[PDB]
């Protein structure tokens, strides 16, 4: 049966999560996106936005609009291949969404204004049954990372959960292979050369929550603390309090890369780690962790759906020779694409794990 | 006696205006900046923004902070070499600004949200006498452009004037020399290759009133309609209805260039015009109109304070040989820097004219 | 009847011309690439450059490499979809290439160092029949433009042609409609906001041939002269010495746009001109001239094979109202994609005519 | 008797060395630039390159040109603030240089073509006394990093030395304070988020010795194996085989930052370290090592002339709380400016030393 989904806040990620569904072919098939919900309800504008993307190209499916009722000014309904997505009027209080009336049970919370466990739980009153925050949450919300711990998901306990962050979903799969393969992680420090995002600015402007982040983004290397490496602990309890790291926001519109440096728990070799990474990318991490041994550069990872793309050649070429513990692993990720697909995955995995618990 | 000034909206232009004041040694002499206003009153953060500038480099003059009164939580007063400046809390409604209790009579309206004669008049009700809008205004506000029509200022008839746009300010100087030297302007279409600004988005974001204006700002040549060229009709009435243009927002944090095409009212030559422009920049347009004959690029115009820098070589080298009517005039400008010096130039003018009206 | 082609200068445009063939399913079938050529003969590196592209995405046809004789040090054969290409050794003189023995009659000269009639003719002495200069030629080389004058090709007269400049291929299609649709062009100046190219520098460098051209490309707006507006006269004589213009190289890796300002021979409106362009694009200029009525930006025209894409909105919205002679036309173009496609088009047309020319 | 220096290879770096040299106010007084040597002799084009800079702003001193002898075709003399500098015609062999005749004892190697000890020795036979290669050198040439080991300069032993690279001059000061202050370095991996350089390309082009380095510079994050780290084992032998790292070339014209990670040789805290670096910057590292505790971004380091600017905030905030061995240190540097000044520093040092050993 179709999954009645409702996307909250049809922004950059909102549109990427939706386009994820389509790409994978889950529209009007496995997932029923009953309604999206951003600032306005100008379906014609929503069409244009989905249709054209500066970095990800032109949407592969044709988009069109229509009215939900002949008594409407501008088209208020989006049409993607027979399926009809409604654009409802945004809200300030999730508890005031027509989710119940619309028939939505799973909402993807991607506004960015409801990452608080209880704030997102407002969608439940609205009539939804499960919510997935497309970012790190707070309030004891369960954090799940596909291919790492999504199986810990519990249908009767977890109703508001987080898919975590783009960087966490990129780092986690590497730390996970390391620990599961027995290499271990004593202590680790990571840096992420990250492409600027919507939170940043075009020219120097006011940003009281992050002074460096208000500076002209496309012409600066902006440092920033991140809780991504420390969030790995939530997903891999064994590495709790053992990792941390920063981020250097740099002048590229999309795609980033993880720079991990850690000390293995036991003696090994970089060749050994390299081989363990590739082996899992083809097995238990397939579709989540991938790798490459080609001389690629950020642009080559655009539209890659893996959560983490290990860079074999950058890794094998920049470590200490004969070193048995102090290592560096490099991995790429399209911050927008990969994560967006993981959002659909987590949601799907939940619906299936929710079905079973019932019928 | 110095004139009490207050700057509403301390950003790109609010700050460059201040830096221009310090630079020309006017602070504490011709002008007494009583206070600035933005999001909060954290002087310490205001210092940081003033101290470091991504495009204009380190603020050459020292800046520290203190408290207006011990009963204040964090510092709220900026101190630039003895000159103290108060950081007031932003106001949703201009009429709610404590001007009359501060002593401020002139307020440079640069927040960007009160360009409507009616909405900007709120500064008068707050307790101020005059208000200069750092952008094209509406509502009847008299529009003045230094070196072109700024003498049409009526001390008693104008209380909320518009210093025009940055572009109008680069164009006017030229169209004035043409009209004044008798070259005349039959018809003209301008195109400004404008570097992006704060109203643009780092990544494809929401922008309902200007769709293309929402697409990624540092990786796209974004077209846009502009009033700048038309506005030249308000400063030089004989051109009203003869010009109009557009803007292409390209990937540069500062400095723009006007590409003016037009047909003269009489038979002339690009040489005659070239020589007319340089001659003018050395005479009646000195300070306002500048010009170069060197192989310059945008960065070379960074921090140039003129309103228009005629590019001799670009013009002469790219026109039709022997033509006597159809010409192209290229002229650069630091959309941030010069225009800011003009805002100060304008206020100063208004001050003298207001001092000589009742005296 | 696989046409015989030999690409000399397998670089930015050389590779694009190749990916141009494949895209149209002409490889092996209509056209047969015997052997390409650049500095080295490393097929692994060639294959790599082909597989991944920063602006145009990933190559859609698997590429592998083999040998032609085990006596070779590294793979020197480029197998693209079953069809195999040979990587010949670069020469300082076009006449030194084994075109004769290689059995290569047509040779797409895209090195950019032999835009001279005689120079490129070195290809004919090496054993080749026809030589197309994927760039503006000089020395009495017939310049053709698909959809504007390409039929002027004399199979038995023109053995060396010039497919003109990427800019002329965008302007001409536009001017061609104006002249033919009876609008006429009295005088015109054209400016092109062009994105940087391989001839520029990453950081300030030496460029004695073009001082401005030797300045940090990705952070400046470099002015530049151009002969594309003047070259139209060689393709549309009616305009001889009636058009010219410049270039403005901005910070973008690909896609450029024309901004033609001109006066019509007779009276009209922007509507009539807009209507003619949309008409011509759907009829006698289809495939060459296209148009858009959407809020598009630079990146949206990435991979557009048309030569000129007229921007309806940007044109109707930025001209003088009720005006009858002075006009501005805004037209886009993927300076890399479209052009490359025209190169193949001219090559296939020359074959079609060469064939029947004696058969 | 001011030192007679001659610059070999007046390129991006030859200038920076001369501009830095002028900045310190040494031209004519302490040092005396006799003549510079570059491919071309065009002095008007040299004065241009010296007059304006895309990143470092405009040269503060006046630059004009003349002729050394009335019997000279074009200008061959570059006159900087009164001081006279001759522009000798370049060469491919360091021997064919008239250093001795020119009376040049100290020549600065920035051509980037003679980084070899044996090769660069030509100057010596060219009558030139000593040679400072402004880049990593081979052939077992002595490396010297100002503030780290420049005191290992033996006049009668070293006549052709290397000033190491820009990155090493950033890492060395940091590692030197760590080793000399008791912390020690057991193992360490560095990463430099580096801005693109001249060796990179605007758009995807041919780069056989570095494939990723051939990709478009201002639109990608290009990884790269680096030596700087390992080259530290030459300046601080004790770390021989203990360090290494890579590089991420990001979209910025200038300014880079070093992100070093390592395990101390004893127990400490990120505070002890932080204090030790600040103490050193104020004492024995003054001028070479500097630090900041403000919220800085790359643009804020433009024109800083220290070799390493430690980022106190970025460091203290991104290390594991209570950690004792595994640490991250973030340090900035104007990869162009700092190094340039160091080159002058090494030369000034050598001089004084040579004066006392000879006198
Ligand atoms: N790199 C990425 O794009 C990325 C990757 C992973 C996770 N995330 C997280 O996902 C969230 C969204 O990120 P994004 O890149 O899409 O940002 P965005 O700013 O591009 O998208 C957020 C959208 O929310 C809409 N919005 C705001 N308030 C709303 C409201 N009350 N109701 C409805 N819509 C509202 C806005 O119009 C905006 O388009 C953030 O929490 C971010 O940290 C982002
Ligand atoms: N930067 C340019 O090129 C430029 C040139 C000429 C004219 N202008 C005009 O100047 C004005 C400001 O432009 P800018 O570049 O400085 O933009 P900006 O965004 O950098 O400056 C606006 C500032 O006002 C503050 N602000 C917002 N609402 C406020 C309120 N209610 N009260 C007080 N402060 C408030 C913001 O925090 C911000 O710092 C606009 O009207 C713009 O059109 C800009
Ligand atoms: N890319 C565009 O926008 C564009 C569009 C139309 C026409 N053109 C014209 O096409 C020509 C090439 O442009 P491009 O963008 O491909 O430049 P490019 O520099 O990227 O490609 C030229 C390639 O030729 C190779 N080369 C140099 N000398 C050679 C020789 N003797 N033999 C074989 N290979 C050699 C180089 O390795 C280089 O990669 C220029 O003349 C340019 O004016 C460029
Ligand atoms: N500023 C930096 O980023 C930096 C820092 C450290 C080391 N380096 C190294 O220093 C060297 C120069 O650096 P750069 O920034 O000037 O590079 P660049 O490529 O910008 O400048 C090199 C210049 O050398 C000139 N040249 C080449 N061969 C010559 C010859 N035989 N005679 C005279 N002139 C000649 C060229 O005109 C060219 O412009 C390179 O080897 C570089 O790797 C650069
Ligand atoms: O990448 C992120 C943090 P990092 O750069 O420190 O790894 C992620 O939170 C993006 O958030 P946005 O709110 O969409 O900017």
């Amino acid at each position: 049966m179709p999954i009645k989904v409702g996307i909250n806040g049809f922004g950059r990620i909102g549109r990427m999560v939706f386009q994820a569904l389509c790409e994978d072919g889950l529209l009007g098939t496995e997932i029923d996106v009953v309604a999206v919900v951003d600032m306005n309800t100008d379906a014609e504008y929503f069409a244009y936005q989905m249709r054209y993307d500066t970095v990800h190209g032109k949407f592969k499916y044709e988009v069109t609009t229509t009215k939900s009722s002949p008594s409407v000014a501008k088209d208020d309904t989006l049409v993607v291949n027979g399926h009809r997505i409604l654009c409802v009027k945004a809200q300030r209080n999730p508890a005031d969404l027509p989710w119940g009336k619309l028939g939505v049970e799973y909402v993807i919370e991607s506004t960015g204004l409801f990452t608080a466990k209880a704030a997102a739980e407002g969608h439940l009153r609205g009539g939804a049954r499960k919510v997935v925050i497309s970012a790190p949450a707070s309030g004891g919300a369960k954090t799940l990372v596909m291919g790492v711990n999504h199986h810990e998901y519990n249908p009767s306990e977890h109703h508001v959960v987080s898919n975590a962050s783009c960087t966490t979903n990129c780092l986690a799969p590497i730390v996970h292979v390391l620990v599961k393969e027995g290499f271990g992680v004593q202590t680790g420090l990571m840096t992420t050369i990250h492409s600027y995002t919507a939170t940043q600015k075009t020219v120097d402007g006011v940003s009281v929550k992050d002074w460096r982040g208000g500076r002209a983004a496309a012409v600066n290397i902006i440092p920033s603390t991140t809780g991504a490496a420390k969030a790995v602990g939530m997903v891999i309890p064994s590495t709790q309090g053992k990792l941390t790291g920063m981020s250097f926001r740099v002048p590229t519109p999309d795609v980033s890369v993880v720079d991990l440096t850690f000390t293995a728990a036991r003696d090994t070799s970089i060749q050994e780690i390299d081989a363990a990474l590739k082996r899992a990318s083809k097995t238990y991490m397939k579709g989540i962790l991938g790798y490459t041994d080609e001389e690629l550069v950020s642009a080559d990872f655009i539209n890659d759906n893996r959560s983490s793309i290990y860079d074999s050649k950058a890794t094998l070429q920049n470590n200490l020779p004969k070193e048995r513990r102090f290592f560096k692993i490099v991995s790429w990720y399209d911050n927008e694409w990969g994560y967006s697909h993981r959002v659909v995955d987590l949601v799907r995995h939940m619906a299936s794990k929710d079905r079973s618990a019932r019928l």
